[PDB]
């Protein structure tokens, strides 16, 4: 929840906690922790509905209205946001973080050929 917008994705040490305290709520009731200890089975992948929360703000996520609809936190938004958890296969969530720090070392790297390009005098 960016103080500017509100909700978009936005860089990891940019985004401090209290900007970003998501969590889920089994429904929009506004209304402790730490089991070590796997803990109890709360949340069953599928059919185990949760709202989410902006926890530092409380809104309750809704869409606005090609169907790439905005979505975003709000104090109130329709009934109808039944989100449901869903677990990825570990077949492809590997491919993914080797998504990511591949695409941040080719990204670097293209600004080191940046680095060099119309002057002439490196994670090689």
């Amino acid at each position: 929840l960016t103080e500017d917008q509100g909700l978009v994705v936005v860089d990891a040490c940019k985004a401090h906690t209290k900007a970003t305290s998501f969590c889920f709520r089994v429904s929009k009731e506004k209304l402790k922790r730490d089991v070590e200890g796997m803990g109890p089975p709360e949340i069953k992948y599928g059919e185990s509905l949760c709202f989410v929360q902006h926890v530092a703000s409380g809104l309750w996520l809704t869409y606005a209205a090609v169907l790439k609809k905005k979505a975003i936190l709000h104090q109130e938004g329709h009934m109808d946001d039944a989100l449901f958890l869903t677990r990825c296969q570990q077949e492809e969530s590997q491919a993914a973080r080797m998504i990511h720090s591949t695409a941040g070392l080719y990204n670097q790297f293209i600004k080191g050929l940046d680095s060099f390009s119309g002057k002439p005098r490196l994670p090689i």
